[PDB]
């Protein structure tokens, strides 16, 4: 596996319920991977049957891990959010030492990789949660950039959840991150949203819109690697 | 840059002291891997200042370890940021590293950085006041919180004890899970026998204020490491 060759991922929430219909045509719509989700309050039975639902097709399944109850084997791969605009400690290392303590022997056994998030949506679920500063300027976001390519991430995640983020701070963060891959999620719910952003990051998630309107989410893969 | 991982021993200097004498020449061209210019409670520009340019001339490298923004100082070969992870303050944890990018954006691409995973285990010392660290803690906790330095991508995960010396088996426990990050081990660290006893499971000796206190002796811990 290897992210720096994605474009466009689906990020569902083990929270609400798919048509399986549906769910089989995300998984072989051509995206690079379906990241199993979860802000708050996820269940380890919905992650359970969810990755045995999507196991059987070829695309990578990944596990964005958000809860130490909710970690379930048999994912592809494992991202471990680090939210570093967070106020507190536990979002950034205290949740993933108790989380370590745990599970450590288990946390060898798996691709792993850790995502630099930056929370830029002010008023969205996961901001309260975090208690993240998530009311940022250009600059600030940029610095967040630096720091996650300093700190050596696989992945920055610039999030802005339900609402489209600036493109100009997309475009910037871009222009500081050499190594570091830059995912951007929120607000892409069609073609014509999922190719303005597709230019500036280096991919795109596209999760809420899959639930609001499936058929025209279903055109962000299309857009963005036709 | 230079290679940390070819280190085994340096000496971390108090730039709000200085030696006497032809003393810092000595320890400049002892053998020592590095001579790292780091400092308590406050450290000012101007003391970093002075030892930087008395340090800088000689071949062994000089790392500026950045405790404060102010005393962010050019002219050194490395600076090493460090995380606490065992802060209950997000400030210590990423919040200053994003400042110093925020206010020194340019300074940093010019310069040659290094993130260090600091972990403060000895509950009762200035750094762990100072940094609100967690700093009561079980192999178990240590060993976890070198995992999360490595998930992090870490180059070096600092293991600090200040004015006592440490468990040596927390060492060589912690020493055992770093599959790619380099264990600096610091604290009570004063001659050759104690010195040659944790340079067998740390990868690099720190030796800091035993050379105010015994220069003579504090100077035979590097041959007794090589
Ligand atoms: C347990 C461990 C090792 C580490 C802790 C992991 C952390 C810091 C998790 C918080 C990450 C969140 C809430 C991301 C937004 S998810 P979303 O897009 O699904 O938000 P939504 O449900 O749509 O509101
Ligand atoms: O919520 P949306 O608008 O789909 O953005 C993706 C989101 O789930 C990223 O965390």
């Amino acid at each position: 596996y290897d992210v720096t060759e994605w474009k466009h991922v689906f990020k569902l929430d083990p929270n609400k319920d798919l048509p399986d219909e549906q769910l089989e045509i995300l998984c072989e719509s051509g995206t690079d991977a379906v990241i199993i989700g979860g802000s708050d309050g996820v269940t380890e039975d919905n992650v359970l049957r969810m990755m045995s639902k999507v196991r059987r097709f070829l695309v990578p399944c990944v596990l964005e891990v958000s809860a130490i109850e909710a970690i379930v084997p048999g994912f592809d791969l494992y991202f471990i959010p680090s939210v570093l605009n967070s106020k507190n400690a536990d979002w950034i290392v205290g949740m993933h030492q108790k989380a370590m303590k745990e599970y450590g022997e288990l946390m060898s056994m798996e691709e792993i990789v850790a995502e630099g998030y930056c929370i830029a949506n002010p008023d969205c679920k996961a901001a309260a949660l975090t208690e993240a500063d998530a009311d940022l300027n250009m600059d600030d976001i940029v610095a967040y950039a630096r720091v996650s390519e300093l700190l050596q991430l696989p992945i920055f995640y610039l999030e802005y959840s339900g609402v489209l983020g600036d493109i100009e701070a997309v475009k910037k963060t871009k222009a500081v991150l050499e190594t570091s891959t830059l995912f951007y999620g929120g607000g892409i719910k069609d073609a014509e949203t999922a190719k303005q952003y597709a230019e500036h990051a280096d991919v795109i998630v596209v999760g809420n819109a899959v639930y609001e309107d499936f058929d025209r989410a279903l055109k962000t893969v299309a857009a963005v690697k036709g």
